[PDB]
Parts: structure tokens; C-alpha cells; sequence
């Protein structure tokens, strides 16, 4: 059983790293039966196109971002309301208790099997032109963000205007100066070299997204108990190393940037940004319903 799995990152980052240790002891625990190999950079499609391949079964296993997961799942959407985690150790903890288990059969009616969670910190605006401290500083900056519609709507929000645009692209249009500004965390922004087009970096941290380790539902099919079984312990090793790495990606990528030059600034009130989202929360819990338990059992864990 050949396998091919997606990662948009370069083979360094932390993900990466932990994709080819998960492919190692894959291939070693199932005595070869499954041999896993990862293509790094999206080099297999942009994210939005990985996930559909993903599902469809022609890519065998990816690891995703829930942001992109959401208009392809509704529950996942409610990964993508602005600030509701509160750091991401509330994210990790709620994540590894039942309440992930929504999450992972919600992809898995979608035809996704999710085996762990791994970290992305949380993603901040950065931009070419000034510090915000405020949510008045946003206004007039054209802001890149992921393919939700809620990303919009945040953006929006806070003032600025937004454009959905693959992960690739936005090097080249910060540039450019088709774009001001992104918005991610730490060991992107430094990865993608983003810092080097855009000086400005404010910890709004308003967005703290799981990523999934997940397998295509026709390739998971295929496999006997005792290779699922081996497979789940070879993602849960995976996770629990990239967030290891992770953690200490976020420090070298901090002091990386700092030795460059970017000035970093916290807001003045991070209660003045998250009072600002409140619309997306009405209209979101309004929309469904049906989600509004899950939304509240997260906000509820964290009080
Ligand atoms: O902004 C983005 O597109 C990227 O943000 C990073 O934080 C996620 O790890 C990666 O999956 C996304 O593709
Ligand atoms: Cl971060
Ligand atoms: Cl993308």
C-alpha cells in the first residue's frame, strides 16, 4: 500500500517534520504493508483543492487546517469564530477532550479520518505600513485571508477590507503592494517570508485553529484493524511531536524576526477587537442552530 500525503509547508517546518517521522513509523509498524510519503510545499494543489482530493481518495492522507475545513464541514466553522479559544493550551486541552471527537466525526461524514490534532499557534495581522494598536488601525488596509467567508467578515469588523487568496500567492502580492497586510502566526509569517515584505507585526492573535492529521475515508477502508491500529499510534506519536517543535519553532521563529527588524507590538485592548465580532457570533448561532451547543460548550470549558 502506497501512500501520498499533502503538507503546505516546506519539509522543515514543524509539521513537516513530524508528517516524515509519522510516515517512518507507519511504514515500520505496519512491517511495510503501508509506505507513506509526503510532498511538501503544496506542491499536490493549493489547500481548498488538497482537501477535496483528500476526500475524494485520491491523495491518501493530509494534514489540514480546520479554516479552510469550514465551509466543506459546518461544524468545523465553529473553529473559525474569532477569539473563541483563549490561548492555545484552552485550544489543546478542549481539542483532546470528547469535544475534539465532534469535530472528528463531523470530517469523517465528509469523508475524512481524523487520527490526531497538532497546533498552529495564533495568527496575528501583520502589514506594510503601520502598527495597530487599535482596531481603528486597521481601517483602509487591504487584508489577505484564508477561504472562509469569515475571515471576511472579521476583517470587515475590524475595519479594513479582505481578499481570500492561496497561501502561495501571498509573498509576491505583499510585494507588490496588491495587498497591505496577512495575518498568521509566528513560525508562518517567518517560514513564507512574509516579515521580509511586511515590518508590522500586532499580536491581535485572533484566530487559534487545530489542524487535522487525517486520512482519505477509501484508503482508511482498505486497511485491517491491526494497520489502523498501528496507524492511529503512529499519528498520535506525531502530534505530540510537533507539538513539541512547534512550540520551539515559535521561539526561533520569534527571535529570527526580531534579529531582522520587525517591530512587534501588542494591542492596546484585545477586548476592543473581540467586542467587535460579536455580529459573527448572532448571526453564526442564528444560521444554525444546530451548532449553537457546540459553541457554547467550548465557551462554557473556558470560563
Ligand atoms: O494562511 C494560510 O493559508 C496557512 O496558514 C498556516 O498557519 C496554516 O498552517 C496553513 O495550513 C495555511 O495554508
Ligand atoms: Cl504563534
Ligand atoms: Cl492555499
Amino acid at each position: 500500500d502506497s501512500w501520498r500525503g499533502w503538507n503546505i509547508h516546506p519539509p522543515s517546518y514543524p509539521n513537516g517534520k513530524a508528517l516524515e517521522s509519522f510516515a517512518k513509523e507507519v511504514a515500520e509498524k505496519t512491517e511495510g504493508r503501508v509506505e507513506p510519503k509526503v510532498y511538501h510545499n503544496a506542491v499536490l494543489g493549493d489547500q481548498p483543492d488538497a482537501i477535496e482530493q483528500t476526500r475524494s481518495g485520491a491523495l491518501d492522507f493530509a494534514n489540514f487546517n480546520m479554516g479552510p475545513m469550514g465551509p466543506i464541514v459546518p461544524a468545523a466553522n465553529v473553529l473559525s469564530l474569532p477569539f473563541i479559544f483563549k490561548s492555545p493550551d484552552d485550544m489543546y486541552r478542549i481539542m483532546d477532550g470528547e469535544i475534539g471527537e465532534r469535530f472528528a466525526d463531523a470530517l469523517a461524514e465528509k469523508n475524512l479520518i481524523v487520527l490526531s490534532w497538532f497546533g498552529s499557534g495564533a495568527r496575528s495581522l501583520y502589514n506594510t505600513d503601520h502598527p495597530v494598536e487599535t482596531p481603528d488601525d486597521v481601517e483602509g488596509l487591504k487584508v489577505r485571508v484564508m477561504n472562509n467567508d469569515l475571515y471576511v467578515q472579521m476583517i470587515d469588523e475590524m475595519g479594513g477590507n479582505a481578499t481570500p487568496m492561496a497561501y502561495g500567492e501571498v509573498y509576491q502580492s505583499l510585494k507588490t503592494g496588491v495587498i497591505d497586510g496577512a495575518e498568521n502566526n509566528y513560525p508562518s509569517y517567518e517560514s513564507s517570508g512574509h516579515y521580509e515584505v511586511a515590518n508590522y507585526y500586532s499580536l491581535t492573535e485572533h484566530l487559534i485553529l487545530p489542524e487535522c492529521l487525517c486520512v482519505a475515508k477509501a484508503s482508511w477502508e482498505e486497511l485491517s484493524e491491526k494497520d489502523r491500529q498501528a496507524i492511529r499510534e503512529a499519528a498520535e506519536d506525531a502530534a505530540k511531536e510537533q507539538r513539541a517543535l512547534w512550540e520551539e519553532g515559535v521561539q526561533a521563529s520569534k527571535q529570527k524576526i526580531l534579529d531582522a527588524g520587525v517591530k512587534i507590538n501588542e494591542v492596546d485592548d484585545k477586548s476592543a477587537f473581540q467586542a467587535k465580532m460579536q455580529p459573527i457570533y448572532d448571526q453564526f448561532v442564528q444560521e444554525h442552530p444546530e451548532l449553537e451547543s457546540l459553541v457554547t460548550d467550548i465557551q462554557d470549558a473556558q470560563s
